């Protein structure tokens, strides 16, 4: 039950446009023998072209959009739409490119490919709303075969050159003309009523429809993705390592105990109210505050309403201070701690979402919604500092001395930063510096003053 049979049916009703007179009764077998492929009856790791939706969302980095419209079926012109934002038109003689002879337009397919997915996944999952003319193209640039590995490393292989006649991954196909094994998946099987754009604007208002092939690809994804980040969760899967994730987390768990700390040592609230993950702990388990938890699972869809979240437990949300670690609201109250990621920022865990949103891939995949500067109109941006009560005695590096005003501690109190919080100050900040970069952000309350700490070492 891992793979998808190769003799399960597909519904070929949306391809008889393109293709008029095809069967009712299909199978992925028949089809992709139709597409111009031979399976040769194999077991070399390659059992179908066409991958099942758990398949689908394990690989979801490798998700790329596909479309093709008639620009004008070997007699006539293809316009080659990806979820990249990229226009190919092929001839059998939000960017455009004129028409140009297959030999060429499989060059550039094989480079963009690459350089979208060398850092993300080891395959391609090309995400369709299969109406005909999409499928019969790929014998214009796909070669299927046995699994096989790069011949410049152990990765597998992903692309072929009939020039060297040899294969490669993503980060070595220069001069690569053919995509080899790819894998895909047609949204329209799963049970949709209308066409493409009907249903993508139900859920998104971003994605247009400027009637190009890459409109519908971008649109084609999006609606897959909120079919399967949006409308269904799944937290089980786990995703794997591919770039700063242990450190990006780390990072955010250095941080939330920092800020957290210091908050309920300026301001010495008496009570905490940590809105967000059902399975927290206390980030400052030493504090003397009430901690009082609020079970909320992360939000996929729409931020959560402020109204819905608090007003319907101590009740009195106005009493201390409360703690929203990506959790995501509508606008926070003003005696909040906040750590929002920013949609918007561009990194190889963050992918393109649905109505401005984006999947944050990071061993979880976390679809979060949109971005919103008016949330945090309550609160300001959360300077950065450090705080440290702890011994100034280095034991066990470099030492060139340290001089900040943002180093709260009591060698910095006496004029003259010791190497050990010296040490942890620059290792804070790198920390600090990773977590800001990798797209989260940090509100506080406006009554946050950092010089309210000094007093703390007396
Ligand atoms: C809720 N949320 C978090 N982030 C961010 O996404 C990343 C995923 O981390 P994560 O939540 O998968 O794990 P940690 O917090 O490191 O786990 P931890 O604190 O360790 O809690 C225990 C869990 O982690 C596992 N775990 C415990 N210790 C370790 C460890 O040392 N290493 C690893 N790899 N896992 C550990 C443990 O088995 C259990 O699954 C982080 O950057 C989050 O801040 C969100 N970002 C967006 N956009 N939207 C969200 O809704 C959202
Ligand atoms: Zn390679
Ligand atoms: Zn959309
Ligand atoms: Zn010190």
């Amino acid at each position: 039950p891992t793979h998808l049979s190769v003799d399960t049916k597909f519904k070929t009703e949306g391809l008889c446009v393109d293709i008029p007179g095809i069967p009712k009764d299909m199978t992925y077998r028949r089809l992709i023998s139709m597409m111009g492929f031979k399976m040769n009856y194999q077991v070399n790791g390659y059992p179908n072209m066409f991958i099942t939706r758990e398949e689908a969302i394990r690989h979801v980095r490798a998700w790329i959009g596909f479309d093709v419209e008639g620009c004008h079926g070997t007699n006539l012109p293809l316009q080659l739409g990806f979820s990249t934002g990229v226009n190919l038109v092929a001839v059998p003689t939000p960017l455009m490119y004129k028409g140009l002879p297959w030999n060429v337009v499989r060059i550039k397919i094989v480079q963009m490919l690459s350089d979208t997915l060398k850092n993300l996944s080891d395959r391609v999952v090309f995400v369709l709303w299969a109406h005909g003319f999409e499928l019969t193209s790929m014998k214009y640039f796909v070669k299927i075969g046995p699994e096989r590995t790069c011949c410049l490393c152990d990765r597998r292989a992903t692309c072929f050159s009939t020039a060297s006649d040899t294969y490669a991954c993503w980060h070595h196909s220069i001069g690569f003309d053919y995509v080899y094994n790819p894998f895909m998946i047609d949204v329209q099987q799963w049970g949709f009523t209308g066409n493409l754009q009907s249903n993508h604007d139900l859920y998104c208002q971003v994605h247009g429809n400027a009637h190009v092939a890459s409109c519908d690809a971008i649109m084609t994804r999006c609606l897959a993705v909120h079919e399967c980040f949006v409308k269904r969760v799944d937290w089980t899967i786990e995703y794997p390592i591919i770039g700063d994730e242990l450190k990006i987390n780390a990072a955010c768990r250095k941080v939330q105990h920092m800020v957290v700390k210091a908050a309920l040592l300026a301001d010495k609230f008496p009570v905490l109210h940590d809105i967000g993950n059902p399975k927290a702990i206390k980030c400052v388990p030493q504090a003397d505050v009430e901690w009082k938890f609020y079970d909320a699972q992360p939000c996929s869809d729409k931020a959560y309403k402020i109204e819905e979240l608090f007003y319907s437990h101590s009740d009195k949300f106005t009493d201390g201070v409360c703690l929203f670690w990506n959790c995501n609201v509508d606008r926070y109250p003003a005696n909040s701690i906040v750590c929002r990621f920013d949609t918007r920022v561009l990194s190889n865990l963050n992918l393109p979402g649905c109505d401005g949103g984006s999947l944050y891939v990071n061993k979880h995949a976390f679809h979060t919604p949109a971005f919103d500067k008016s949330a945090f109109v309550n609160l300001k941006q959360l300077p950065f500092f450090y705080y440290s009560d702890s011994p100034c005695e280095s034991h066990g590096i470099d030492y060139v001395p340290l001089k900040s005003a943002t180093c709260i501690t009591r060698c910095n109190l006496g004029g003259a930063v010791c190497r050990h919080h010296a040490n942890e100050y620059r290792l804070y900040l790198d920390a600090y510096n990773m977590m800001i970069s990798a797209g989260f952000s940090l509100w506080v309350y406006k009554q946050f003053d950092t010089y309210n700490l000094w007093n703390t070492f007396t």
